[PDB]
């Protein structure tokens, strides 16, 4: 399998990070907390962010199903804006689409996403659809594991992925607490989409992207408590265990020697990282876990520096990122993301 | 793609529709619309549902958090006697999974019940997860399919599904208005799982059949208003249109024709048709739409009767019926699914 087209969508409103924090700190019930949100906001290695709404209208925002109305609205048209540019990307239209992934953590839609948006563009009735709830940051390098896994089945075919993420939205079971207010200061807005072809359908038409090698998920064991949501009446709560990094630290190393020896690669083989970009302390995690040099995380930090944390989109973001660099053709590339679960999985690409 | 095992799971507290009645129009709120609700109860053509707590509980159910926390508790467990007793009937272990897709629409579960049953039963850390969600009643097909398309491109796989439906526990959101109410006189709870292996590994497990042959999903334009959740600070609320029904009997032959021509095949082929139980309304749609004998969908009838709408589950609990029934071996079988989309999904099956 092949990607053909990749596409980020962001929302028209852009702020620094410094405005998100003077107005927000200004919040209903937030004021009391002023000194620790600044202090949070100011370590997040965020300069700017991306948000569905207006500043002003987060303060409203305080029932769920308003905001997961508004999210349904909102992460259709951004998931189309997405699919859009990277079908353009493609030089593929939206009938050429034999099945559709997508992937949030952010929102509850039944009818799912996908056949939201096939509609919205007029997919064939017959697409197949794949909506992935629930894997949260590991989405993006998940959602094109199962791209491949699809396109290994039908080769002459089209798939694609598309991720919306809008974590603002989720405001509603915001609480002054050291969890939620770390995702206040880290989470962003967005969406990006993949396109994908199979080997056959590469070789009918022309795709640009990297070849999909491989993919290997790792599901740590008694880890459910290491990420995830609490869910009721306010709606998506962050959970977040200050023993995130302490695992990643612990056994991310093991996780890739055992991918990559199978392909009897070493780490010094790959040409361009692309890792998922959960914030400083994670980002840091990950370079002295796998020993990487200093400039191998060097676009994941611009893309968390420039639109924040995406959950599972960012990593699409900065793989977009890695493609325009055009790295060395032939030369390997690793997608690297952690999630609920908890969970890494890795995607091995070869460039050109 | 081969299906080596299909197995059900129920909770222990099962009811007469009677029973249930009964305490349905004395539970607070609700005695004014006693005439209503024994009309709806007695028209669904159930006798007698599981339910995952005691039918006098659900009174004291009227928080979304609450609710959602025993969805994920509960869930759990029965997906994973669900899928332990289909490993059984394919005499394979935890560890052989290459992949586990699971299906609900019930709860909303973060880290996902893929991840939470893989740890349950020690599944290996590599295996894939594809968390569905929000297919609702078409998943048990969609899942299937899904399988197929997996195992396709991975023939020594071994594949399986897991869908986990708790309607009941979504009484908070459940208030007494025609569309809520026709919801408590069809939906029960309980779960199903399906083992499924590659054409390669088929002959080493001895896989029972039927053979998975291909699928077709249909969804149906401007059509998202029919069937989903209206989801906020109670949970999922059930929106459902009277249109239904009308969609059914307008284009399912259609849809039917569409796919068996592809394959040479005509209706007069099928040996056995595994359907849905939505309501009876929707069972005489089919069977009427379809022109076919009224023992066509007996088991699909004796289903609802049984254990009332699983929603995603349902069509694998009549889907191991039929298997027990065994249909002329080697003659064409088909699963007809329907759910939020609006959409419908076939798939084509050989009987062993
Ligand atoms: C619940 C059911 C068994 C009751 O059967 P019944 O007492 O004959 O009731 P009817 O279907 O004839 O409908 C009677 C009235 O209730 C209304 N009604 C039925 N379903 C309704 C709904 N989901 N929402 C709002 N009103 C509804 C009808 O419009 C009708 O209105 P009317 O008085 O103007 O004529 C039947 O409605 C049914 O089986 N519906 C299909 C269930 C379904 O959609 N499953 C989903 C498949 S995926
Ligand atoms: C990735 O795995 C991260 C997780 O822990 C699970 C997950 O995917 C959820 C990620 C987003 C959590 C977001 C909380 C967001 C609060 C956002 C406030 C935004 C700004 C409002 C400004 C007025």
């Amino acid at each position: 399998s092949v990607i053909a087209g990749v596409f980020g969508a962001l929302p028209p409103h852009r702020y620094s990070q410094s405005e998100i924090t003077d107005s927000f700190v200004e919040f209903p019930g937030l004021k009391e907390h002023e000194e620790i949100i600044r202090r949070l906001h100011a370590a997040a290695k965020v300069n700017g962010r991306h948000l569905v709404l207006p500043l002003q209208q987060y303060p409203s925002l305080t029932d769920f199903g308003d905001a997961n109305e508004i999210f349904i609205e909102k992460a259709v048209d951004l998931g189309v804006e997405a699919l859009l540019g990277a079908l353009d990307d493609a030089n593929l239209r939206p009938s050429d689409i034999d099945m559709i992934a997508t992937a949030t953590v952010t929102g509850v839609a039944v009818p799912s996403l996908d056949a939201r948006i096939a509609g919205r563009l007029g997919l064939r009735p017959d697409v197949r659809r794949m909506p992935l709830f629930g894997l949260g940051c590991v989405a993006g390098a998940a959602g094109v594991a199962r791209l491949r896994d699809y396109l290994r089945g039908a080769p002459d075919d089209v798939a694609v992925l598309v991720s919306v993420e809008l974590c603002s939205l989720t405001y509603p079971a915001v609480k002054p607490t050291v969890s939620s207010l770390v995702g206040t200061a880290l989470f962003g807005d967005g969406a990006a989409a993949v396109v994908a072809v199979g080997d056959r359908r590469a070789e009918q038409v022309r795709a640009g992207g990297p070849d999909i090698l491989d993919s290997r998920s790792s599901l740590y064991p008694d880890s459910l408590h290491i990420m995830g949501w609490d869910v009721g009446s306010h709606g998506l709560r962050l959970r977040l265990s200050p023993d995130l990094t302490n695992l990643i630290e612990r056994y991310l190393a093991n996780d890739v020697t055992t991918f990559l020896d199978a392909h009897r690669l070493t780490k010094d083989d790959i040409g361009a990282w692309v890792s998922h970009p959960g914030g400083p302390k994670v980002i840091d995690a990950v370079a002295t876990s796998l020993a990487l040099p200093p400039e191998a995380l060097e676009l994941t930090w611009r893309s968390l520096g420039e639109i924040g944390n995406l959950s599972s989109a960012s990593i699409l973001h900065i793989l977009r990122d890695t493609i325009e660099k055009r790295p060395p053709s032939g030369s390997a590339g690793l997608m690297l993301a952690m999630g609920p679960g908890f969970c890494t999985e890795l995607v091995l690409l070869r460039w050109r």
